[PDB]
């Protein structure tokens, strides 16, 4: 029943009530673990409307009141009805915030409350979702001083009529396969890239092309849009110390914006919701920069560092990581555009974790997702023992809309 | 039931059966994931079945499945339970448990090497002083001068549980710590505790910072003894750096010989509880971990300071570029030495291959993915990248209680 985590640096311990609460299932039994796999009716909605509504009217001590019960016979006879509901603008507002406190991979949730929810539910159409899409762009980049934000377009019904965003990400560069057998571009990309020059899009074929919007309102055939370049904040990567590292061409861009995931509150489901914050430097330096798969630019940089390439051993990859990732932090402070450090974000997430244990009972945290890729153990997350669990309302993954949609 | 596993970076795809031949529970369920969590007398009735469990696998292995010899080996050792309420291995069946248990071990990432593992049976030591000398034994063999060799000696198994053998120590090779009045420690922190009990027991310390621990030795459930390991068996190397002159005056060095000597080993339901294996060092564990670890030698700032590195704002990666550093002068230094090394680079692209081997001919591999990564670099190792599935196989390695804290003293 009740569940200690202790870290290992500091000897502080906490208890976890709050995972008696879960309700969907982990991956994991009692006889295999599976924390490292990356994906591991009118009947059904009653129950899960009654079990958030409880939980939002306790949030606002205002459970078993008036409200209370008649806000659960009204959504009872919706349900018999029509065989769904509506939510308030409060509840929706509550059951973002909580879907983003409730996301185990995610490091920065110390920000859980500070949400800006932009309710999208009156939208109908593809150029409607280009309008709400840059307009959550402009707000949430706010010239560098970025704020975090969520934008929500209507619930799925039958499911034939979803809402969709079919990037990944608002913002991503494009990926080509060439000629030469190598890929231009990012590599992570190129199947979306060939569907967007599939359905009509002038590619210019550089390394760094932000890609168009391609967006899917009403179950409908997805169509293309260009976001105003002076709406994509992007930052040129320098080295504080290495005058040669602006000559390597890079560059990335100031909002990180997932677009492709579900928002599952009290059993309605939106299918489009993408929701934005802002960067740890690692993202950026240690993945897309230094993937295998993606950027892959550790082999050029080493270069022009003139390091010992012969043997893994003189450790040169980890050299030239560290190299990167400070150019990624100085050129976004530069800039003023705001990023976060793993070391800065790490500790506010031990900070988080502790208000949580206190104020919640828990804390549901993947160890896996939120140790950074790189200098693990010297970040403190490393040395706490976390417990995951799934709690509701969340984001979950769905299946990309390219398989999905019916033409 | 078949499990998928997929590495991201190469797509490769491989399929687990192995995990349904696993007994033993994780700590995970259904609706919690413990996977974060480091630490998640027996009967003649539960014995039999562990044995016969046991020599199925080893007669399997040898191609001898329901001959003859299986069948009269499972008559024995059932006669045996049901006379003595235990049994006793065959050698051949303990060489065989000791290298499954090493394979069985889903935190190490350096089982490609494990069936070339020598086992030393002290199944017949009585006393402390035997197993002092069947230690340095097995030390001088592993260290053959710089050129390590893994090894492992089995002392006696656990009887009624009043009678263990056990290592106090939980590494061969340590050194001590020292907790001072005004609250700094000199040495290593992780060796306070056990240096104060060496102490207590007679220990003569001479409070330095790399004090070699002595061993402190529990035969047949019978009061822990000292001993010194000869200092001509410790081979020891000094950490300076390829082009930092002034790494050298930092008096930094560390042991080459990493010899677990705390756990249990577990064979067809029998329990040795004094079982020191070794293996060599990666670099990480030495660079990272027993350097920079804040409650370890925590070197990062004076490094930090000594390379002149901006420490006034975290977002400089001042800590990260004193790690790195750090790591390249370990490596350097066993290579100049020729003390066998392995850096996480080499070391994890060789667990991938192993762990596609195992796939392949033994139907999966337990991978904890949560210790198998690197504590630096992470996701420039390709095992950042690769789904793993962690349950538990027997013969294996578990934990056990630090021996103090159960230990009954006859005085
Ligand atoms: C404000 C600053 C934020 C920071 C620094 C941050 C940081 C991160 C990081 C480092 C990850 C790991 C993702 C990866 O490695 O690809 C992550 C994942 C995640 N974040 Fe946060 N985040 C922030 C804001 C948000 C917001 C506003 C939301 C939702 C409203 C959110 C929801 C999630 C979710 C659902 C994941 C898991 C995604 C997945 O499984 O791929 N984050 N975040
Ligand atoms: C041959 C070279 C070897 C290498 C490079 C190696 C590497 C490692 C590493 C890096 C770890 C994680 C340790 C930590 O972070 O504390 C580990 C753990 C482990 N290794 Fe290996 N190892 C080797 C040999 C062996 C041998 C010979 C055995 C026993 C026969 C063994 C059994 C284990 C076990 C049981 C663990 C888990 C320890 C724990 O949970 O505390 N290893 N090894
Ligand atoms: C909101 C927010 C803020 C922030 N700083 N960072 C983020 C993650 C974004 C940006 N940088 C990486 C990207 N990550 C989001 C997408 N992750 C998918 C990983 C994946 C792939 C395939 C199968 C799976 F099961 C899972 C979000
Ligand atoms: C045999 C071998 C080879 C090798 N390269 N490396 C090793 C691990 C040794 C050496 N370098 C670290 C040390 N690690 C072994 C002891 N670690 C126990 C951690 C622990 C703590 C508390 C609760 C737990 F459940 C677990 C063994
Ligand atoms: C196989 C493994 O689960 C996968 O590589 C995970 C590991 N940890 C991660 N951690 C974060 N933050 N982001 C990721 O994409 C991943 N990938
Ligand atoms: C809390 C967490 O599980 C703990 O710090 C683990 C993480 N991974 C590790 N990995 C290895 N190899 N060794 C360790 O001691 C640890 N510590
Ligand atoms: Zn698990």
């Amino acid at each position: 029943r009740f569940l200690k985590v202790k870290n290992w640096e500091t000897d502080v311990v906490l208890t976890d009530t709050l995972h008696l609460k879960s309700t969907l299932e982990t991956g994991c039994t009692e006889h295999i673990c599976m924390g490292s796999i990356m994906l591991p009716t009118k009947d059904q909605l009653f129950p899960l409307a009654k079990e958030f509504l409880d939980q939002y009217y306790s949030s606002i001590k205002r459970f078993g009141s008036k409200a209370h019960m008649d806000r659960l016979e009204e959504v009872n006879k919706e349900i018999e009805s029509t065989s769904t509901y509506q939510l308030k603008d409060t509840e929706l507002i509550y059951g973002a915030k909580h879907a983003w406190r409730n996301a185990s991979r995610c490091v920065g949730r110390i920000q859980w409350s500070k949400l800006q929810v932009f309710d999208a539910r009156d939208c109908t159409t593809a150029h409607g979702m280009f309008n709400y899409i840059c307009n959550h762009v402009k707000y949430a980049t706010n010239k560098g001083n970025l704020r975090s934000a969520i934008t929500i377009f209507p619930q799925r019904t039958d499911g034939k009529h979803d809402f969709r965003v079919w990037n990944s990400q608002l913002i991503r560069y494009a990926g080509y396969k060439q000629p030469d057998g190598s890929t231009l571009g990012d590599p992570a990309n190129v199947q979306f890239t060939e569907i967007c020059i599939q359905q009509g899009w002038k590619a210019p074929r550089g390394r760094f092309d932000v890609l168009p919007l391609l967006l899917q309102a009403n179950g409908n055939d997805p169509e293309l849009f260009q976001i105003p370049p002076e709406l994509v904040l992007e930052v040129p990567i320098r080295h504080p110390k290495f005058d040669w590292f602006k000559d390597l061409g890079l560059k990335w861009y100031g909002l990180p914006a997932v677009s492709n995931m579900l928002l599952e509150i009290g059993g309605l489901e939106f299918s489009a919701c993408p929701f934005s914050g802002w960067y740890m430097g690692t993202e950026i330096g240690v993945r897309d920069y230094c993937d295998n798969s993606r950027y892959n630019i550790l082999e050029e940089v080493a270069k022009k560092m003139d390091l010992d390439m012969r043997k893994t051993s003189s450790l040169w990859k980890d050299q030239a990581l560290v190299e990167i990732n400070i150019a990624v932090l100085y050129s976004f402070q530069s800039d003023k555009v705001t990023i976060v450090d793993h070391h800065s974000a790490t500790e506010s997430f031990i900070k988080h974790m502790e208000n949580e244990y206190r104020c919640r009972g828990g804390c549901p945290a993947d160890w896996v997702w939120i140790v950074p890729p790189m200098s693990g153990s010297i970040t403190p997350v490393f040395h706490q023992e976390m417990l995951n669990y799934r709690l509701t309302p969340s984001f979950e993954y769905q299946p990309d809309p390219w398989n999905t949609h019916v033409w």
